[PDB]
């Protein structure tokens, strides 16, 4: 148990200290490894519950049982007295740093989880390497460094989200007394897009100043692993070449897919195209349902344009569909058009990108109701927003032994580890895992800890809180209500909810009745949350603190305790009590 | 136990019925109940665990053992047959009304708490009475049915803090791509408090329709307890006349404190009016140092007001105080001036009101410094923001026997009862307890179901979470940095903290390192979160779900293991490390 522990981190850790903080000769040889700028992994034994027991396994890799052991890639270097003879006879330096790897881990990948593994891995002495390239979109859209959610995602789409909520600001702001006419204003889209860029382009640099800074070798090179500790790598003039590494993390993360019809990769684009558009898109078309499909087309309708969302099925498939209607009604009656139960057969284009003049193209857009019955309308834009997909062809030979899913995601262990032993997968490319950003962050960093660090926290995947950035956000943690009654059954639900009015919509008259809260609870395990939802304003800032009570097992008789905080949004959690089963209106 | 409940119940309850879900006979009496429009309380005794022993318990009282049992001010009435025998023989309408005195509750102020108590009471079928009356300011300023919070507290200067922060919302839409030119805009006051106003008017009929619909009787008049069950009550002709009540309910609430200083109450005027002023102050000084105060200044200046306020000693007496010298500052780079540990001595007046052309006056303040040093300076508005006091010599004779601490609030046990056992004290009177709208309406909703429907439930005063709308909000659930540390020694308190910039700011060229928030944790107990504390947009939102958590007894490893939503400014509470004692900077 402590010996298995023990074995695993000696043989894993770069450079390794155990050490107690009372101890005098521990705090010498500190400062030498200090003085000489190696970084390493410290464990003090006093602080740890078996740590005697620790001190006495160390003994099957040292022959001894005593305060200071350091440690190098598994082999025991020396006490106190030793690594002192080593630094006095300028030979640590060499010792340090000898390896049977060029690296002791190569990131493939530098985006959310992949920096962030690798800053947390060099932090503890790990020599590391992280490889990022931008394979261009079919019209030529490339970036900087730090993946998908920094430059095409998260980022932008929340900056744009801003800029239409500014919009109904703009409103607002006459009923409570300023001066301006909203009638009057207009939106300029390439001033926004440069203001957006210029923020991405500080991240871009930030993050190459953070691995320089950690020591963190950056190489812009396509990555490809030939065997367990292989990588072959293709810089920017095609050259190619090979390094090795200990450790391997894949973290590639995914691209958007068009679908299989005439004209798609031609003439539409996609939101890797959309947050650096050099021209307003026009009157625009989209294609798809997800949560990209539904926050793109409400900002370009909040910044004045003539949106249609064409919608296969149902709206964010997946999610609470209560939710999911309740979402899209409020964007169909502010502004965006909605082309239900239908696909797209072809693109026409009728005019060229105007690249001169700074101008969108014109298409023809065919296709069919699930009816039969027909589709064809013009639009100067259209974007595709129906799924995303790993390429991990590009990425691994199939002769490391790496296993995938029928979706073409690695198959891993809830530590991280794929079937080759040596290789771990983080983020969109780990199979079944939520694909968000902080998920990622947390299971790059939390993996790093235990490689080169003796850590034993696994990532915990398990009622993720969620924000969909519509016009009207939509706030999630836990189940959807009908996946909580197909797990339960409707007798063993209980679902408590409300409308309710922000205070800010009173004097600005905004609706009475379309905010909208609820719990869904399980009746006999006390009332336990199984689920919360909440539709309004700031969902996300709602949602955020509940995730932590939720987390903790939260059950209604703590949403009633606790008191709220007057006037908020988030209050109207501490007092429901209508439930469903009783038929009494939510509105209020 | 279980006979003492009883007891208890019986005794108290208006109208009760005992029951049990499955009983036809059960059914019958309940129909007949509400033809004849009578409310009251219901208890299934098949759905609590003791419910056979509270069976047996009931025969002492009927002489009886089955179900139902209908109990009207502590008299068994009757069974099934003996119900209905009083319903066909028209003898029970006469039944359900007879009491030794007017009404089962007098409730004495109408604001947050009463109007709560008085509306959950009557559900149960208490015959109730709510009595409100609003003594006009000094300069003649009343209003409508509602309390402090509803007329001149949370709900306008929220409003008004709103209409403050559209003005940084339309700077922003400048810089997110908008037309708009933000120096060329300006702010009508009367505009906005026509809209505030039309909003705390559709409240003041909102509360009454709410009365009527429930049956409640309102009376406009001034209440007076004068023995344990009369109440003399004044009205606005002076008319005089007596009530009796079974149980009494003190609601009353607080106003303003006037510092004891020439010209004080002449020429100056408190938050009391200052929601509904006719004309905008002008140049203004705010006496005090109070959430009031600070929030005050900061909308006023957030309007184009030239603002300074005066400072006895500290910002923000009983908050934590590094928070505290953090929303000063932001106050203060943004425009509003501090006059520190200064005090007045008189207000002079220069000016009369402008009641015809709608015009403030104009005034000469005179005070000094704490080393003696003289202020000096004119102002056409001064409020006072020193305090709030109740005034229960006015409301409650001493031959009653109601005891009161030396401050004047009345002394409750953890029930609400006072010193006389019939008396009950809920919301800002009630000694020692946090002075906050939604702990009074909890307070008032819990006393009447245990007054009235045997429930047992008290409410927790305990970390009631807290939010400060000063132009940068400040939100905080538990311990004070300082009180944590008083109460459990340096050396047992980490700190965790970190400064933040939301992603609205970013392209809106905003402050980097103004924005703040901390954990307050006990070492000795799984590194427990003693206290949270937020400098930050919407810091109400965020701090709400939290307190949830804190309630629940949250550990710093329970923040580390829910996973972040992104972009939010919340998330940032989920990946906090740099601790204080470390040194290391909390800068992004
Ligand atoms: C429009 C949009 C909006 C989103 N909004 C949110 C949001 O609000 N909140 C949220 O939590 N999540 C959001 N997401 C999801 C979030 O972006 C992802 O979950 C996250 O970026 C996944 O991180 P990753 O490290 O797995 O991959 P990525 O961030 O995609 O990084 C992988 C990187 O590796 C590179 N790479 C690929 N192959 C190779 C190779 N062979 N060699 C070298 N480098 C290679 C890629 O080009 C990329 O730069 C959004 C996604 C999209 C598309
Ligand atoms: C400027 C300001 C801002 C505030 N902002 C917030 C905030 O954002 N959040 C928050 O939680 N709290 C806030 N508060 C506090 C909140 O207003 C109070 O905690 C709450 O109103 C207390 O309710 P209550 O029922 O105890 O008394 P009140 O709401 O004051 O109601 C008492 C009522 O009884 C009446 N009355 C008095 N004497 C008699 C009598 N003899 N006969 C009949 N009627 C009588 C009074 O006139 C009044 O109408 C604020 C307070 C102020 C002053
Ligand atoms: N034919 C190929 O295999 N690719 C590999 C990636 N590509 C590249 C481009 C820019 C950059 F900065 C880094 C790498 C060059 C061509
Ligand atoms: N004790 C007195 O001398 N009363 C106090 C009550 N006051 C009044 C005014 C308006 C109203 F609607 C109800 C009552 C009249 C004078």
């Amino acid at each position: 148990g402590t010996s298995q522990w023990l074995r695993k981190t000696v043989d894993s850790a770069a450079v390794i200290l155990f050490s107690k903080t009372t101890c005098p000769y521990c705090k010498k040889v500190k400062d030498v490894l200090a003085e000489a700028k190696i970084k390493h992994a410290t464990i003090e034994l006093d602080q740890l519950s078996n740590g005697s027991a620790i001190q006495k396994c160390l003994a099957s890799f040292s022959k001894i049982e005593t305060v200071p052991q350091m440690f190098v890639r598994g082999k025991f270097i020396g006490d106190s007295q030793t690594v002192l003879k080593y630094y006095s006879n300028d030979e640590l330096a060499g010792i340090v740093n000898e390896s049977k790897y060029d690296y002791d881990l190569i990131v493939i990948g530098g985006g959310s989880g992949g920096l962030a593994a690798g800053k947390e891995a060099a932090k503890y002495g790990a020599k590391t390497a992280v490889l990022d390239y931008v394979e261009p979109t079919p019209i030529g859209t490339t970036w900087g460094l730090g993946g998908t959610c920094v430059n095409v995602g998260c980022i932008p789409k929340k900056l744009m989200h801003q800029a239409g909520l500014l919009s109904h600001a703009l409103e607002d702001a006459e009923h409570f007394g300023w001066s301006l006419d909203r009638s009057k204003i207009s939106h300029n889209w390439s001033t926004m897009v440069e203001g957006v860029q210029s923020h991405i382009g500080s991240l871009n640099w930030g993050y190459k100043v953070a691995l320089r800074d950690n020591q963190v070798t950056y190489l812009n090179a396509k990555g490809r692993l030939i065997s367990p500790h292989e990588v072959q790598i293709t810089d920017k003039n095609q050259k190619v070449s090979t390094i090795t590494g200990n450790k391997i993390i894949l973290a590639t993360g995914e691209r958007p897919k068009y679908p299989e019809i005439p004209g798609a990769v031609e003439y539409g684009i996609t939101s890797d195209d959309l947050f650096s558009l050099p021209y307003f898109p026009g009157k625009t078309l989209v294609i798809g349902a997800s949560y990209v499909a539904l926050e793109c087309a409400g900002f370009l309708a909040s910044l004045g344009g003539d949106v249609t969302v064409m919608v296969r099925s149902i709206l964010l498939r997946g999610f609470d569909q209560q939710m999911a209607e309740k979402v899209g009604d409020y964007m169909e009656n502010h502004g965006v058009k909605f082309a239900k139960l239908c696909v797209p057969d072809e693109i026409k284009q009728l005019k060229v990108v105007d690249t001169e003049n700074n101008k969108p193209g014109l298409l023809l857009v065919k296709g069919h109701y699930t009816d039969g019955k027909k589709f064809e309308e013009e639009f100067e834009t259209v974007i595709f927003a129906v799924g995303r997909e790993p390429q991990l062809s590009k990425v691994l030979c199939e002769t490391v032994g790496v296993k995938l899913d029928k979706n073409g995601r690695v198959v891993c262990t809830d530590d991280e580890q794929t079937t080759v032993s040596n290789v771990y997968a983080i983020g969109d490319i780990n199979a079944g895992k939520p694909q968000l950003t902080p998920v990622a962050i947390q299971a790059g960093r939390y993996l790093a800890r235990r490689l080169f660090a003796g850590a034993t926290e696994l990532t915990d995947y398990s009622n993720v809180a969620t924000t969909v950035f519509t016009p009207l956000e939509y706030g999630a943690c836990g189940l959807s209500e009908e996946d909580a009654i197909e797990k339960y059954g409707d007798k063993d639900i209980e679902v408590y909810h409300s409308n309710f009015k922000p205070l800010e919509w009173t004097v600005a008259h905004r609706e009475d009745n379309v905010c909208y809260m609820k719990l869904v609870c399980r009746k006999s395990d006390n009332m336990r949350v199984l689920g919360l939802h909440v539709l309004g304003p700031n969902a996300g800032e709602i949602t955020q603190g509940y995730a932590v009570a939720i987390k903790m097992g939260a059950t209604k008789a703590d949403f009633d305790r606790t008191i709220g905080i007057h006037p908020t949004c988030s209050e109207t959690f501490t007092t429901l009590h209508v439930t469903k089963k009783s038929g009494v209106s939510p509105i209020v």
